[PDB]
């Protein structure tokens, strides 16, 4: 990267040290700017969903494969579930998104359980395949709660076939009362769901596929029992890439676990961390790994930080770990939580090939966790981490309970946190669009037209913490 | 400019690292300083009002340009409103100010309403011409709602012919009850009105006035269309200075736009903007610009600067782009938020040769906007950045619904926010003596009778933010 | 000063970016320091009261001579106000306080009113000025608010001649209900009032006096009118020390007024200020002043650093200073709002020869201004800063009103504050001892016995902001 | 220590300004690393008590030396106190604890309270020696509170001979209703108690024990009066560490003290402070001790920084005094108000061979002082600092009242703070657990199976304050 002359600070630098300097620009608008990553994991936007239980669903899976992301599934999940849920987001169409679908005898409670899980805002009635009717908020509300779908469901909503050009779509929803677009298949069966941003969206993204034309998805593992077996198992299930993270990346485990992956080449990409030292990213790398995240107590008052004074400032370990991938030619990944799309546009410009968002997505509707309210019945959703307790207790197989006991005396506590969702942008797509939308507006500012322009172009600045009193 | 030796800080500075050293002293009082800018502009106050909708209207241009200042309006006004404002503007008066008239059957509600867009505090009812007596509040507040303007319309009032000497004036008005000393024409029809605080200023301040002895102004484009039709078709219209500004600008799309207005050679002096980098300055100025704003994202938590990673302190930057102007001849203005005289103050000191205020002065009686009352009855009046999204979709001319909201999509939200009006200082006036008093108190601290002399003999020093706890 | 090694900070330091390292050490106890000042001003500690019309009072000059320290009057007072005041400190005893005396027929209010202006805590009642008794809080509290000073007067108190030494004062108050201690001349009439904590206090500190026996006093002038003819009025007045005090010390005007009171030579020290540069110091040392005042904006949010970009950090103002006085063989003084005793330390060691406080003391008993009680009715004073502006528009003579109004457009608000007074230590006495407390607790770590030796042998160090953290 | 290249801070650090660089690791697990010292001390983590009266007492002694660390009594005690304790920690199992013994006629609200002095739950009530039963809390709550123990006495306990192995008892304890394990002797009598979780950590912890067996114990001493005297006294009454502290260390009465001490040659290790500087260590080092404490005025707002300008960043001072101490062959002690763990890492990583904690583990119920509630029935301890001003004035010894006034006029108040108690970590043993977790995991994350290599393979980095934001 290049730097203001001068600047030459005698410390590691965090997302709030630096800026990037306009430079001359060449490029008109936003849209003229190509997201596309070239680390070989196909996504076509630089975003990676983490592996965290309360994060990493399918709903997320659907949504954010059809808006050009990744997901990667939580290591912990049987295998028969993970095959299950790749073979339900396989299925899955490239345009249209699944709605919910609920029966008219179900009540009114349940309609607006299973209402609230999807960002549509409406649910389809279903008899035999067919949609009768939509049901949706301050419908269901207001009603006497012993009511069914059949009392509230209304039967009146815009109806087309498959294959209509999304412009057409939002032209006829131009006048429509209710925005849903329920798309049905030729046979006349309901065949997934349209919306009008939806549609405006479909002509911005570009969703990530295999080469069969079917929605990538990733899978994570750890570094305990057979790894081979279960990397292998997982390849076998459809999983595109394979995730091993660990709290710390660079001991010998992850050595040995890296080069017992690679021996049995399964032809896809590998992902290891977390390491934040170029000793640990070669390291890795001649292990046998493709791409390193990086990342490991970011915040100076993160619960790493405080419990140990382990730890490292995001930008410069993104910057010298993507210096030592791109001198042993790989690439590295942004983790370390990130919270606004500055962390976003950072990450790219210190030569990270991809970043990895974890409890940000959290607050959001696709996300596997149920919506709840608070005391200000303003909602939100709770989070757990990593994994919950219940969790790593499962992970840890048959042992006695002294033994579970005695290894959970040293572990602290779940750190349930509250994430609140934002009214105004709580669907996933409405955090996609505004991390891009930063990402290049910072793409036009700088001159670049493409993410190796702008990590080839880019001129940054430091500034003292003063400018924050 | 220069610091104190062994000041060579490893980072950009902003306003609060900086500190003013005072030195050998030659003024005697504030009133012995010359704040005549030499930028070309013609303003005798280095103030300059940003181009926005909820701030640059027509009662700022009078005021502002009364005082010394100048106005720049905003670029999606029809051009028919700019020459109406134009010629409305350079029809006033230099000494008397354009007050509130009012018809005696007009209610008290809209009497207030009309009478609370002004800093006069009274209005005056008007028949044929000819005043009939002055409205205040407290006059119009208690009473029947239903009663009119003759019901509670007080006849008695201070009169005085046109040319009376502004000291005459307070000295008759020394013992008045209403301070308002409405200003009637020879024939006997109302002509401007006065007030004794207005007739101090009168002496303090020297107009802006063109080589017709009428009050400048300023007007601003953008880059799309046809921009040297525009620039043409405004210099026509009467404008004074053209403002070409934009989020980004050093994109060629700038300089292509700089190079069209500047072949036509309308005579006038161009600002463009926005760049922080002296290279952005150095091509804005070979490209046909004879000022370059400053300023992009300088807060650090800033919209910009939180959707992007792009921006730079505003006081390195400053001073980076004023040397190279300097080097190449030219000036430089000083956008980026000002919020308190310290920042003119040490904007002056960096080497700009004006500044620009935007949402400061967005909480005045003479902003465009009217005036509301909040939760606690305390004054304020919403501001919309640089422009309201209904003012950018009129922009984006005739374009397909579908095309509007896929351009919008992108789009962040109004960002609306709650400027509050201080009681005490409400006017304009009352906070451009404000500014004024604190550079001239800056200039007698440094020892200079004039803006080059400050620049000239200023020596700067740098502090930490341990004194911020 | 010296400094730690590899600590050449490229700013100017501030009394948070300092500490003192300990060093080897001989004296025993606190009470083994000697804090004589030798900057020839004659106090005995390092304590100097600010010339503040709401804090410099006839009770602080009192108290504050009796216990070693000297007071500045306000330069506005009349010269007869000044001559009374000078006649009647130095009046006052060396040992006893003067208590408040109270006629029998007063009222409780009145009674009340008067008791809360000394930290005795008790009034004596004067009848042809023999005591008759004692009134205290507690005691006209509760009563009937008609009832006068008869009715609850306590007729029972201890008494004692002139001349008893502290020791058995307050061995005979070992028992005494109440710990005042009147004291009655041999005549028999009331001779002063002595308490255990002032009779302790009477063999801690050494009261200020003149050639006479008498408490000095100091008094400060301006640089308007005839400085000459007012500076030796004030000298035939009694006065000891001379001040010059103005915002900007460095002018030529300072330089004209010191050079015209040098000339008349009336054989006195002159204190001349304010500036913050070596320069300014040694100028107006060779114009004839022996002491400079030190200190414009200290603080990096103060009312003059907001205004103007002008001030500078205390610590290295104040070292600076020093260094160029004692090149010159002069002495400096440490203004700028001390707060902690912290300050006075740095003060100390940095070589200024004395330290001026200012709204600190305003919150005491022995202030000038009357004892008000607030919401919670927890006691406050109100504060003027340097002078009120009704006090300022006495100085300005008899001027027109329109130019009175003129000079005064530019002037700031009164900027009144509510200084609280602490219950604990409301006493002047009871933050003196806490000054001089920390001072010695400095020296004794340091290892020095008198000031002059803390200054030669002190070590600083600095650390970063990230320890307020 | 090693630093990361280019960081050469121009300031001194504390610990919010550095962090932990991860490196090279082969620890498997956070049980793979030893704790022990290698300080002389024999504690087998690095964890000392400090000697407040508000924290330092007999439980704290016995449950620290049960878990491997040391307590150092108060040097205000009696000598038969003294000994008295020293015989009842000395007369203590190594594997189980003393309870809390309840005669059956003691009433409610007495039984409670000497309930809540430890941390087990459970009182044991006795009879000539053999237990009868076991009260908890929710057993004499919401009771009659005349009522009496054997009213309430719960008869139905678990029981185990001496000698059982903890896994046996934690096993046997698997399904009790109630975790205590009241240990009987073969006699028949108590011999003790146990917990479930005291088993587990009877498998983690070494107890710190002397040649005899018996869990070691430490006394401090004065600079007043016979030095040597009260030494050998002390070592004669079973005190195993000596140590000698005040407020500045480096005074020339601590050299005499420690000379004198040295000379009668008790055959301990000496602890001598407190200083911060390197001259300082290397003078009390060769006048006779063995071992350092560090640590005067470390925070940026405590009292003696806020008193006096006195003081140093703890991390800075505490690299120097060990450098020092190891090129000298010696040791020092990281004192100065430990709050988190975080802070017993940079520590030990900063060559502190041991950690000094205060006031943190006063809000526990092994305090001396008792548990009260405050007004939102949060439980709280009050701490008083070094020591009270009871305390501080008994130590006068004979004083004349009027000397003992005088002395304490400069005395600052007592400052009591009240500690809050954690409810889920109320224990001693959750507060020594959760640090020596946070010490295993910062020793895993270096590569270091033992606190001497933790100090030889560290890097550190600096951060600034803009993090903090």
């Amino acid at each position: 990267v290049r730097f203001l002359d001068g600047h030459t600070p005698a410390y590691d630098l965090t997302y709030n040290d630096v800026f990037v300097v306009p430079g001359r620009s060449d490029v008109a608008s936003r849209f003229d700017v190509d997201l596309s990553t070239v680390d070989g994991s196909g996504t076509t936007i630089p975003v990676v969903v983490a592996n965290m239980t309360a994060v990493a669903g399918r709903r997320m899976a659907e949504t954010v494969a059809r808006r050009g992301g990744i997901v990667v599934l939580p290591q912990d999940l049987p295998i028969t579930a993970v095959s299950e849920t790749v073979d339900f987001v396989k299925s899955r169409d490239l345009v249209v998104d699944t709605p919910v679908t609920l029966s008219p005898e179900d009540s009114v409670s349940d309609a607006n359980a299973l209402l609230h899980k999807r960002a549509h805002g409406a649910a389809v009635v279903v008899f035999e395949g067919r949609p009768i009717g939509l049901v949706t908020e301050a419908n269901c509300a207001g009603v006497d709660r012993f009511a069914r779908v059949r009392d509230i469901a209304l039967s009146d909503f815009v109806t087309a076939p498959v294959g209509t050009d999304p412009r057409e779509v939002f032209d006829l929803l131009e006048h429509a009362p209710i925005d849903v677009a329920v798309m049905t298949a030729p046979d006349g069966t309901l065949a997934g769901v349209l919306t009008r941003t939806g549609a405006i969206r479909a002509g911005i993204y570009t969703p990530a596929v295999d080469a069969k034309g079917r929605l990538r998805i990733a899978a994570a593992v750890g570094i305990n029992g057979d790894v081979g077996a279960k990397a292998q198992a997982l390849a076998e299930a459809g999983a595109d890439l394979l995730v091993i993270d660990t709290a710390h990346g660079h001991q010998a485990k992850m050595l040995d676990a890296i080069k017992a992956v690679a021996s049995l080449d399964l032809g896809l990409p590998l992902v290891a961390g977390n390491v934040v030292s170029a000793e640990g990213t070669r390291d890795l790398i001649e292990a046998g790994a493709s791409i390193v995240k990086v990342g490991v107590g970011p915040g100076a008052m993160c619960t790493t930080r405080m419990m140990t004074g382990v730890g490292r400032p995001q930008f410069s370990a993104v910057v010298e770990c993507a210096a030592a991938a791109r001198q042993l030619g790989g690439h590295v990944w942004a983790d370390g939580g990130v919270r606004h799309p500055r962390d976003v546009a950072l990450a790219l410009a210190a030569g990270a090939s991809n970043v990895m968002i974890g409890s940000w997505f959290a607050g959001t509707y696709e996300s596997p966790g149920d919506l709840l309210f608070d005391r200000d019945d303003r909602p939100y959703k709770e989070s757990y981490g990593m994994a919950s307790k219940r969790a790593v207790a499962a992970r840890t197989a048959g042992d006695s309970s002294f033994d579970r006991a005695r290894k959970g005396l040293f572990e602290e506590g779940i750190s349930t946190s509250r994430m609140s969702l934002d009214p105004a942008r709580g669907g996933v797509e409405d955090l996609l669009d505004h991390i891009t939308s930063g990402v290049r507006s910072t793409c036009t500012y700088v001159g670049a037209a493409n993410l190796p322009e702008l990590h080839e172009k880019v001129v940054l600045g430091v500034q003292s913490a003063a400018g924050f009193a």
